[PDB]
């Protein structure tokens, strides 16, 4: 494989299936990937200590059979309304626990959460930006990487003061949070992915490689630049999105690799 | 000139004053663009017959003289709220003669419409379509190019019901209405370019090559996979527009075409 690529299983939902018992039967897949070339996964599926209903030792066996790295991973626990009015998380903070030592037991480098709702207020976002900064010291203490994905609705702005995703990079500490930036949905919520980078060096430690359909295909996303910022970003790992396709799932996360392996400006590891 | 590129004047607008009661002092500002590299300008001063407060002709010398050609304009005549009622555009076509006896007397291929507003419903956008033919038709028969340049706005659906630049597309003969359409804009109102093109195919005769700042900067904008679909396009002239500045203004408008010149899928011509 000439460049290290981290595929997201989200992008693959469509082929996981039940066969016979198995109603998570994602092994099929994860060969195809393989065969196509990407050297890492980010997982979709995270439920009380498992991963698509398995061991996290025994995902880990089967990423690794077809010669994948157990990279990263989406999950997370949102704060109830009491806790959120109240400031007290600490029920949340029992869940995670065991979800940080199942990632650690399935070898993942990185935590992500892959989603938060735009609060109501500055002071619920403060609340969140304690919240992440207590996930990511558990992480850190752990050995993981605790991060943060955004889609489109964290360039909006709380309380017309502070954007989002601004607000949050700005109160949480960086060994405790990076963020995993979506460069699709942040054009899309009308942010340039290399201004970000300038405003925040290094807190970029992933990239979600997403487009409309197969990457580099739609003429929304500036990859060259992105790419050429890189390294002030403090970008780690890239990892494959794809959600939509003009083709089916297969050869549009294929063709969506092709592009980054034959682009000069993707380099063959970033870590 | 490796590659024919044009500018829209617009983008050195601070650069152009009044001096020594020349109310617009282009001079300076066209040689300058010349010595970067652009071999054609669009311009954005047309009023009574006149570019920048000059004669078509001596306007022409001007650009001739620095070895550019004159391109295109951008000028309209937006409806009044009385010809959008009565749905009588016959007041506003006396002004289009003069404009296009002007504008072929500059030597100007194409004629540019560059802001119509969303309007409320479909009855006045359909005016707005009959208006477009009209001057369109006209310019065909004078031998002018007529077509319109977006914005992110045309993106907003009417009456909940069609895109006003789709609707725009479909109600004008492609003869009478090319889209000069803006890259930028569009992934600003979050369309795809591509697609666009392939649903359009040949209504695209010219592209404004926009980014945020400088041309491929930001990572907001897939030049290669525009560049890549110009054919499904119709591309026949692309014309960098700059209107934000990392840097001062010339310079910022010579590193955008520098990103063109060195881009191996920007041709050479698009004649
Ligand atoms: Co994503
Ligand atoms: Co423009």
């Amino acid at each position: 494989a000439k460049k290290d690529i981290g595929i997201q299983l989200y992008s693959v939902r469509d082929l996981i299936g039940s066969f016979g018992r198995n109603q998570h039967d994602y092994k099929p897949v994860l060969k195809a990937l393989a065969d196509m070339g990407y050297t890492s996964i980010e997982a979709a599926s995270y439920n009380d200590g498992k991963f698509y209903g398995n061991t996290p030792e025994e995902f880990r066996r089967d990423v690794e059979a077809v010669g994948m790295k157990v990279l990263s991973s989406h999950c997370g626990k949102g704060l109830s309304d009491e806790e959120l009015a109240s400031g007290d998380f600490s029920e949340s903070m029992k869940w995670w626990d065991q979800c940080i030592a199942a990632h650690k037991a399935a070898g993942m480098e990185y935590i992500v959460t892959p989603y938060l709702p735009v609060p109501k207020t500055l002071k619920e976002m403060q609340t969140y930006c304690d919240y992440l900064n207590a996930i990511g010291k558990k992480c850190r203490e752990a050995g993981i990487k605790y991060g943060y994905h955004n889609h489109a609705h964290e360039f909006q702005k709380i309380e017309d003061k502070a954007v989002m995703l601004d607000y949050m990079i700005e109160n949480t500490d960086p060994e405790n949070l990076f963020i995993e930036l979506d460069v699709y949905w942040a054009v899309m919520g009308k942010a340039s992915p290399v201004d970000y980078f300038h405003k925040y060096p290094g807190r970029f430690k992933m990239l979600h490689i997403k487009d409309r359909r197969e990457i580099g295909q739609s003429g929304m996303v500036g990859f060259d630049a992105i790419f050429e910022n890189a390294k002030t970003a403090g970008v780690e790992n890239i990892i494959v999105e794809v959600e939509q396709y003009s083709y089916d799932v297969e050869k549009s996360v294929k063709l969506s690799l092709d592009y980054l392996l034959e682009a000069p400006f993707v380099k063959a590891s970033y870590s």
